[PDB]
């Protein structure tokens, strides 16, 4: 029962040492390395928002197109945790059209976006879904029809309902597309309760559940807060499952999540951030609630 007050007292140990950013770079160092070279081919260059960030071959998502089957975007599959979650970029200009088309591929039935559009002080990302209901977006190179449908606005994050339509099969889907907004490049979220709330209102819409396809999660490069969010809730997942919570390495559980994709949780606050909002968090749901 008191072993909730062990873990969190070795957080406040690492934090008295202030050992973060060494754990972080031990991290890095240690992380494993595969290739990319589908990635790095010459006409994947304009579907690549980062240079230097690119989805491994062995885990990326193929497009069942014919020509290009490209995107960067991985697939995180955690096995302990009975989770995968599909991590990409912020869609270009030229990849909604992909974006939405693994969306619809991979039946994934949820979309959770960390990063924001535009602002001034921000990285930019594409508008690849509607803003306003009266204005369907149509994606020719993909066939698909996009329609915003319900669009609930709150403080920290905008909850919206889409609906994806394949124009071939004519088939539609609900897509849920949960916006925490208040996520800075490079930053931590605006708070670990804000953070969880928005975690558990994406778990409680089912868009976590093994009934559809992997939920898909992006920032702007799809790697430090899409990291953070998705380690955030395998090591969730794993502190409820398991007996002993505290033999939960959260440390661990990231190496083996970046063996999808590299450079998952970018600074060294992020890895606080998850192990705080991974403690709060489980105390929570083993907290009467
Ligand atoms: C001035 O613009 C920026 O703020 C900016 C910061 C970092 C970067 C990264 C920096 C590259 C980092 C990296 C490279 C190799 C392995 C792992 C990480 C890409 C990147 C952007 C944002 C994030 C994030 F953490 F905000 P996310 O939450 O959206 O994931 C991550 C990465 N990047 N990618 N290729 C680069 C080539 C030269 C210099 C920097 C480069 C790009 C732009
Ligand atoms: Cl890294």
């Amino acid at each position: 029962k008191l072993e909730f007050m062990e873990m969190e007292k070795e957080f406040e140990q690492i934090d008295k040492s202030g050992s973060w950013a060494a754990i972080y770079q031990d991290i890095r160092h240690e992380a494993s390395d595969f290739p990319c070279r589908v990635a790095k081919l010459p006409k994947n260059k304009n579907r690549n928002r980062y240079r230097d960030v690119s989805p491994f071959d062995h885990s990326r998502i193929k497009l069942h197109q014919e020509d290009n089957d490209y995107i960067n975007a991985s697939l995180i599959k955690m096995e302990e945790a009975q989770r995968s979650y599909i991590l990409t970029q912020g869609p270009l200009p030229n990849t909604c059209g992909h974006f939405w088309e693994m969306v619809w591929e991979q039946k994934s039935r949820g979309v959770v976006m960390l990063n924001r559009v535009m602002e001034k002080g921000s990285l930019k990302c594409a508008q690849y879904w509607p803003q306003k209901e009266e204005k369907e977006m149509i994606f020719e190179d993909t066939n698909l029809k996009l329609t915003l449908i319900s669009e609930d606005i709150k403080s920290y994050y905008t909850v919206r309902q889409l609906e994806l339509e394949n124009l071939t099969t004519q088939e539609t889907r609900e897509i849920l597309h949960f916006h925490y907004t208040t996520w800075p490049d490079f930053g931590v979220p605006e708070s670990p309760a804000s953070f969880l709330n928005f975690l558990f209102k994406v778990r409680e819409s089912g868009s976590l559940s093994p009934e559809h396809g992997p939920v898909v999660v992006h920032c702007s490069a799809g790697i430090g807060r899409s990291g953070t969010f998705c380690l955030a809730d395998t090591c969730l997942l794993l502190m409820d499952k398991r007996k002993d919570p505290s033999s939960v390495d959260i440390k661990k559980v990231l190496l083996e999540m970046r063996k999808f994709r590299m450079g998952l949780i970018q600074t060294a606050d992020q890895l606080r951030f998850s192990y705080l909002a991974v403690i709060e968090g489980a105390k929570f749901i083993m907290g009467d609630s």
